[PDB]
């Protein structure tokens, strides 16, 4: 529980490198990176989605150095790998125009990821209560009308990959308190991918009081999910298109009581 | 006259809470949702129903009883659920043939408040002839003049599911002891763009480097956030909103 | 004016608070707050808007207490759009979107602007289309040439008069006003959506590169504003400006002069 | 040169202050300020533009208090963008957006260019499409080649002319400028809403990382602008360019050479 | 070991030069353009043409001769010829009746690398069962995996007008040697939005002082400006790319 001084010297610090692909749900052996073609239910409660359907969070328990001392992540720097795959405009997709190239992967985009010494504490919220999520996923049990808001039932932790739905789960704001995250969705068909890459740019994750989330067992906690709009194919049929993140994560020994 | 804060472990606390929101829920199935809008033809004529209009939350959270009084220092808040947003399977509008539905969208209002004391609340409206609701409380005797500024209303945020959005603001002549954000983005396209981090903090000290003081020992709480509308496939359209997250540190603080 | 030092104690700092009401046009005794429907001319040159289809230019000139030599000297500003949630009034004979839909928001062309100081603000004269006719009852550049639509020196103006100078003819004159400080935004474009940001957190600073804000000449404050957010569409299509209310809270110490 | 120190005393130092006319076209007596309609060519290869449906450059020399070795340094910039309101409008002979509405405003491909040197602004010629023939009264890319489409350094020149540099045939020349500096941006896309800010509180610092502005050859100081803030369409549908002046305010200090 | 750096005479050398786009070049009057872009008749199929597709553009600069080696310290950069997009009266398809043409718009790719050696790229592709163009260096061995990461997928930008833009990346678990920055913007209609001065200095040290190192006294300048398409009378689309210039600093560092 009390956090001391950091160990310095040669063996001092250590660095995690990694990639997580994206979960949005892969409906057969060619679409590795896309869900299914989204449907719309007939009536809002019969709403029931396939799972290849629903993108999920990704998650990747990386092992350190076997260590009282504890793994503080100190820095992270991290990218989504392979931006220049939305200039694909001519793979049978929907002509924008009669003549033109075909319309890009655009609209509702979420990227987010996080860094934690444990995994990514999730609490659910649904946009429609009588959603029957699909067997395969992990999802919010018991859901009343009042999960629609906050249903504080709805508590979960990002321990399985291609398993948590992105659209019923969110980070847990009231707890994470070894972890740090960042979010954005952008909602709208129309909505431009805006994808910024670069190898000169740090993100601290040490706390008010100088602290980086501290790695039980050793292990480093990443999870992220980059959903970077839909692709609209020839017939109109869309299908989510996700991207891979990099992460590289710089940690220090921290002795602690 | 505020003098020295307070210092030892038995000095300082915190609130953590959630404010829900309040759309209009207009039956059994639809909490964070409000009734269909619909659009009166004439300005006389328009007559809302409350369960079509969203209202400001509040909540009075009892502190731990003490001149001794605390002092708001620092915010964190985050909106709840931003992700549901992603839903476009769920009988809305095909944005064409074989699409997926049309995602939330259009007008929104994120607004959050932290205070010593009720919110302070200053009337206005659209249109004066609008005629609001039972069960809402709204700016009495309005006017032509209450279209740009009618100093007779005010009010304070004292009840929650109650004021109704549209037709009161955050008083900028008072709320000396609240600290108040709101942004309006308006137009029926535009795309929710919703952040969430537990990294962001916001300092509630004033230039002088006094937070609000909070008055019998209630820390008040407000929000709004309508994220934008649902379209159903008839083309219908309800106002979506989200649950906001607010934790708060606070400090003793002597004051004469 | 050789500017000394700044008194202190009790007795040397003030403060104005106020609201400054939009100036639309207010067709009817039902419409304060926007401007009559938009009708396009036939031609260039019949071009000739009625005055209530215009808005105007607010302004206050706030007397303050008498000093006489010492002058007030304004050097924070607090400022609010006032009612923005009153644009999610969706329900008010508006035009729905689309079959079933709520009413189309206010939106499009809007300029939000305001100024603050130690006289009126002085205004320079540029037209869209120099043969524009601007009504009776309003104040607008005279003697118009077709040089008038990119700069004739000759439109030079003070705005110390309410209702009266319209937004389209007028702008600060930037070859003037070194007592005064504005700030202003046009964002154009028939779709643009309204972003209107609210806070008592926000302080601006008045004060210019040496450290000095705007001198109160007389013991006047002036105060400024345009918040044309956008246009009403009403049900058969037709369009309104609609305006909002800005507050102002100005804090202003006594400074000693020569 | 070599760069040595500055001269302190009220003699020190001066101000320019002026403003730069936009250069649209002017296709008639009373379109000062716009250009001619713009027509679409068949082909690459008939691409044959009028003189007055090209807007320019615009540029002045302005003169300074004769010096001689001492050198005008320019240290800072204010500059305004004048008559922005202009774009409210709507009235005057446009096309309605929809049955009822209001005119469609001024909006689409802008460019916003300035410039402040002690030289002439140097220029770079590029062009869209190296079979586009420009008009007499131009000075623009000669001996163009298809590598003009991208780049042939061929196409220097010196913006030394006003109504005579096209825009689009012609930008500043990264290579060069040491002297000057310049700051533009390009916004395009035929519906980009304009986005116009106006204050009297901005200053640009010119300059460089060494401490030191343009220095003015002659005692001559160059001021250069572009402000094509978007389109006007007229109730036809057809389009024409529309800019505005611009205002510069430059503080310059005598600086001693060798 | 990186040690001092030299001062004095000498100690310092400037690098100026621009990148010529490479967007496919059809013919010999479209030099800056791609050739129209046509749409796979089945996913499978897809197929693109040489000519259609944008490649990164790259030059390798000697340096003056020199253990010294060049550290490049600062740079500015620049797109060339923005205002030629202001050219709406040639061959192009009206907004609406007697409107002037449609301007480009649309997918852009804004990219620049400055290295002490070639940019190190990561293959990723849309489609793994495209088939990339003889004439062209793509990722090899696709797979369905390709689609999101395939750590085969490794190379070097050391070629003109033969990676395409669409199938590469720059790999960012290597390039410690290199400082790359890129933007994609995505959507048919986004405008674009060029900024040009000289008065903008981008600085290359890393968090230890340390710029990229030029092994053999090479200097490399990578760079990609698709700025959108052009659209044709017909409505056909073509990428259109820009020229980039690159001022390059850089001083002798003594290493071990
Ligand atoms: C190859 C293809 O996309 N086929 C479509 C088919 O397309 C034909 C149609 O547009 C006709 C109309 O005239 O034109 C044909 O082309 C002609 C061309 O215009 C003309 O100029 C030339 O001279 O002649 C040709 C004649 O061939 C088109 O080939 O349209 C139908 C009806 O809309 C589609 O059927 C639907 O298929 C669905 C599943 O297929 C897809 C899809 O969803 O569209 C195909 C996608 O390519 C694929 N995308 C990816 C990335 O894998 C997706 C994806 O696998 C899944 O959605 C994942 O969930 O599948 C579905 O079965 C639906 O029920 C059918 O109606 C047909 O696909
Ligand atoms: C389930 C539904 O949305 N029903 C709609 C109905 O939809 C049918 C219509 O689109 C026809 C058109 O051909 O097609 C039917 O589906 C066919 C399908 O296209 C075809 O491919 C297949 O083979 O066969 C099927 C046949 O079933 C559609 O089912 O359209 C009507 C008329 O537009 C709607 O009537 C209106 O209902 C209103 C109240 O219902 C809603 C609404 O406002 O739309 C339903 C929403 O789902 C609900 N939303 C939520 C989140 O709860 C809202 C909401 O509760 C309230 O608005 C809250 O205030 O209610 C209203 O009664 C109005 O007066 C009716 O015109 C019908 O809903
Ligand atoms: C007054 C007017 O705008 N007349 C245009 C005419 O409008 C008709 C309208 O008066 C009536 O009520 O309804 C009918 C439909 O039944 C029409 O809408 O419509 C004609 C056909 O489109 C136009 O003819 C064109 O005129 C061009 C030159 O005139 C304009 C132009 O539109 O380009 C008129 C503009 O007001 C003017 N704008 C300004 C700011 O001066 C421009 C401008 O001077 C030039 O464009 C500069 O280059 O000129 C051409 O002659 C074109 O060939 C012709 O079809 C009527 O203009
Ligand atoms: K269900
Ligand atoms: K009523
Ligand atoms: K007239
Ligand atoms: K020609
Ligand atoms: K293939």
């Amino acid at each position: 529980v009390e956090v001391l001084e950091v160990k310095t010297g040669v063996d001092s610090i250590t660095e995690v490198e990694c990639f997580l692909t994206p979960e949005m749900g892969d409906p057969d052996e060619h679409l590795r990176g896309f869900s299914k073609s989204i449907s719309i239910s007939d009536t809002f409660e019969s709403d029931s989605p396939n799972k290849d359907m629903l993108p999920c969070y990704s998650v990747a328990r990386i092992p350190l150095p076997n260590l009282i001392l504890m793994w503080e992540a100190v820095t992270l720097k991290t990218e989504v790998i392979g931006v220049t795959t939305l200039m694909n405009v001519h793979s049978n997709g929907q002509a924008t125009h009669d003549n033109g190239a075909a319309k890009p992967v655009q609209g509702t985009s979420f990227h987010f990821f996080s860094v934690g010494g444990e995994a990514l504490e999730l609490q659910g919220v649904v946009f429609n209560y009588r959603t029957t999520y699909p067997d395969g996923t992990i999802f919010p049990k018991n859901a009343t009308v009042q999960s629609q808001v906050m249903n504080t039932e709805h508590k979960a932790y990002l321990d399985k990959n291609k398993a948590y739905p992105v659209e019923c789960w969110v980070p847990d704001p009231t707890r994470n308190e070894n972890t740090r995250y960042f979010g954005t969705l952008t909602g709208g068909e129309n909505v431009p991918p805006v994808l910024h890459i670069t190898n000169t740019a740090t993100t601290v994750l040490l706390d008010e009081f100088g602290v980086g989330p501290l790695c039980k067992g050793d292990n480093l906690y990443l999870s992220a999910v980059d959903v970077c709009g839909m692709f609209t194919n020839r017939s109109g049929s869309q299908q989510w298109r996700g991207l891979s993140r990099y992460f590289k994560v710089q940690l220090r020994k921290r002795r602690v009581k």
